[PDB]
């Protein structure tokens, strides 16, 4: 919420047209658009007792479907102390039940790494 | 509102990832994404002395800016009896006051014509 408004504000300053999903089918929390590049950021997640991050099957599938249909890149936003990290959703492990977990090995991207991937996609589209 | 929910439902049936702008630097009412194609639909408008649909300067400029930033195609949705028409925002006439009006001549697209333009843009991207 304060985290969401902060990401939104920072993506808007970076020239993105940003929309926060309103409150049946799940829509990623943040939709950021810049010159044909669609970035989808999921801020909601669950944690196990140990801190293993996961997204339940139905939530995950809904946002994956939103991503798949939109042609946008989906990320799971992870709250760290004073920083946000973004895991490409394809880096999460799908469990036999269909839940998506962020394994400990997981390399998170910072907002700046995301914007750089966006600027790179923008440059690949012209070329 | 009932019109908005209807467009959303129809675009979702057509394979679009759709988000309604929440309840400000403006966000178009409807954002529909399909395979890299960004469609922005403005439903809110006013009627002038001649019964012509228009968008006020500040609202228009904000949604035009959202479209420029996002790389999406902006449309003004016009409620006709029993039908919805979509005018590409670039077809609207900018008045002396900076308002954007839909001239009588400009016959918009129906939702199906929009989807066809989207499917065509999707096919041009592969080729």
């Amino acid at each position: 919420s304060a985290v969401e408004r902060n990401i939104v504000s920072r993506l808007r300053d970076k020239g993105f047209a940003v929309v926060r999903a309103p409150a049946k089918d799940p829509i990623p929390d943040i939709i950021a658009l810049k010159n044909g590049v669609i970035i989808l950021i999921e801020m909601k997640s669950r944690k196990d007792i140990e801190g293993k991050i996961y997204v339940r099957r139905e939530q995950a599938e809904g946002i994956i479907e939103f991503a798949r249909k939109s042609g946008g890149s989906l990320f799971l936003g992870v709250k760290k102390p004073g920083v946000l990290k973004f895991i490409p959703f394809e880096k999460l492990r799908r469990t036999e039940t269909g839940n998506y977990v962020a394994d400990s090995e997981i390399e998170g991207l910072d907002l700046e790494d995301l914007v750089r991937l966006v600027e790179a996609k923008i440059s690949r589209t012209l070329d």
